[PDB]
Parts: C-alpha cells; structure tokens; sequence
C-alpha cells in the first residue's frame, strides 16, 4: 500500500526534518490564552484541549450530529465531551478514560451544558459492557513506528465500537491506521453494516495517517485512504512551510435544562 511507503519514508526522517514535516501546511488552534486561563482555575469559556476544535470541524460540517445520549470513549481531559455538552439536541454525555499516572485526567469545567456531562477515569473501555446511546464518539489509538502494531490496535478499536453501535446511531471514531490491508477489510465490512465514511481532519498532524469514521458521509474506503497517503507524501516536498492558525472554540458557561 501507498500508506506503507509513506510510513517508511516518515520513519527515515531526521529529528529536525520530522518536527518540521509534522506541522507543514496543517491547521492549528490558537490555544495560548485558553491554556493560561485553565491553569489559573478558570472554568468558563475554555476548551480543555485542542480536541474540542477538532470535533467542531466534523460537527459544523454535519459529518456527525451529536444528539441525545452521547458516549465518549477515551475522553481524556474531556474536550469532545464538553463540546458535545453545549449542543442543542444533546441530552446526556458520558465520557470514559484511562487517566491515572501517565495519562490525561478529566478536567472539571463550567462551560455551557457541563451538568449534562459526566466524566470517569480509571476506566478501561474494552472491559465495560456496552450501553445504549444515540451517539458514539471514540478518540483512541496509540501510534507505533510499526504499522502492523497500529493495525492490531486499530482493529481492537473497531471491534470495540462495533459493540456499541445500533441501527441509526451517530458516530465519529478515530481510525488510527486506515491504510493497512486488515483495517481496510474491516472498514469495508463496517461501512456495509453502518454506512458513514473515512474523513481526514485538517487539524490532524502530518506525522499521523488518522482518519475518522463519521456517520453522515459517503465514499469508497480504498480511494479515500489513498487520497490521504498521496497528500501526506506530497507534503514531504514542502520547504520552509508551517501551520496556519485559527481561534479556539468559546464553550460559554452555565447549566442547561
Ligand atoms: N523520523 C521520525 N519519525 C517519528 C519520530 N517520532 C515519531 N515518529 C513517527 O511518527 C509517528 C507518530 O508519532 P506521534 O507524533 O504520534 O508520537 P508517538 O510518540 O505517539 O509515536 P510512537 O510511534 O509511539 O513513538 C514514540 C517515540 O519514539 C520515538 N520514535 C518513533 N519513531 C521514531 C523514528 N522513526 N525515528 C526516531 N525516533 C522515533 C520518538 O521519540 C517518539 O516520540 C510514529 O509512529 C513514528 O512513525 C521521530 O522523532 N523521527
Ligand atoms: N482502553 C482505554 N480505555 C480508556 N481510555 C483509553 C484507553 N486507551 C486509551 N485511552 C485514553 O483515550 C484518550 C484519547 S485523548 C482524545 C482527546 C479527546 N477527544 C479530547 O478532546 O480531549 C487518552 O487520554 C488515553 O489515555
């Protein structure tokens, strides 16, 4: 596959060359003031991570429409959860994450709809019984310099979320490594069963081939993955290039009824 060629070439990059490549021609969120505020103890207004902006991209394009009971698998600090908490048709958000030493803890916030949002750490999501939900979010996948390792990890995530999906559930699931043959095969089957397609978020860094399986989209799996491999290869050739920034999400404040 093209992605394997990309991955091989990425792994051959020198340290400085890699850091440069990672950010070339990508989108970034202006996070400085929000982070400074969070550290100050401020709980209104702020996204807890750059993950809120990342989910906003899919949502404002209608590729996923969170509504009702939202489950957020691998919530971390709660960026996706808090974001979803403020959305018109959302009634409940449950976010679950590892946390603990070495991993990001949920951050208590008072952004708009926070009372709708419950976050628990100390949770391995692979061992919890699926619950009924109207939207399933998952942002899980640990990168590896070996794409076969990433394939194994992606398949586990895919079989994970397959257990939480019913007939007309909204969804946005990170596909850590969408280009490996075993993952293509699984995604093809999952698309027959549940529709949606793989979409590339321009806030993703060049060092990752991640695409997101979103419910409200169409597209041949192979072609959509290949298009991104090509793009990522093309980006090796950019010289003295850097990210373009955008303002952060304002998540407001106060409770919802
Ligand atoms: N040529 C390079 N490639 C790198 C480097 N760091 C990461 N990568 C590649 O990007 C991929 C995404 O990296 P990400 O930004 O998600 O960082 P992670 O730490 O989660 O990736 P891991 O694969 O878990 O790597 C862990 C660490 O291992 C080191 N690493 C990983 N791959 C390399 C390579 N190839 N060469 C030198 N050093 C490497 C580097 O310090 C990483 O921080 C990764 O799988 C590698 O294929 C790097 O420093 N040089
Ligand atoms: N098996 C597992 N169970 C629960 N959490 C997991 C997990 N494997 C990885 N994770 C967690 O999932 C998180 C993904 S971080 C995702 C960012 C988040 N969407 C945001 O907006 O802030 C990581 O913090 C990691 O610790």
């Amino acid at each position: 596959t093209l992605g394997e060629k990309w991955k091989s070439r990425l792994n051959a990059l020198g340290k400085s060359e890699f850091q440069i490549y990672k950010k070339s021609g990508i989108q970034e969120v202006d996070r400085t003031l929000a982070k400074e505020g969070i550290k100050r103890g401020e709980t209104d207004h702020h996204a807890v991570s750059r993950g809120s902006a990342k989910l906003r991209w899919f949502v404002e394009r209608n590729l996923v429409t969170p509504e009702g009971k939202v489950v957020d698998l691998g919530c971390g600090r709660g960026g996706w959860s808090y974001y979803c908490g403020g959305l018109k048709n959302v009634r409940e958000v449950k976010g679950l994450t590892k946390g603990g030493p070495g991993h990001e803890e949920p951050i208590p916030m008072s952004t708009y709809g926070w009372n709708l949002v419950r976050l628990q750490s100390g949770v391995d999501v692979f061992f919890i019984p699926p619950e009924r939900c109207d939207t399933l979010l998952c942002d899980i996948g640990e990168s590896s310099p070996n794409p076969t390792v990433e394939a194994g990890r992606t398949l586990r995530v895919l079989n994970l979320v397959e257990n939480w999906l019913s007939n007309n559930t909204q969804f946005c699931v990170k596909v850590l490594n969408p280009y490996m043959s075993s993952v293509i095969e699984k995604m093809e089957a999952l698309q027959r069963k549940h529709g949606g397609a793989l979409v590339r978020n321009p806030l993703s860094r060049n060092s990752t081939h991640e695409m997101y399986w979103v419910s409200n989209a169409s597209g041949n799996i192979v072609s959509s993955v290949n298009m991104i491999s090509r793009m990522l290869i093309n980006r090796f050739t950019m010289r003295h290039k850097k990210a373009t920034y955008e303002p952060d999400v304002d998540l407001g404040s106060g409770t919802r009824n």
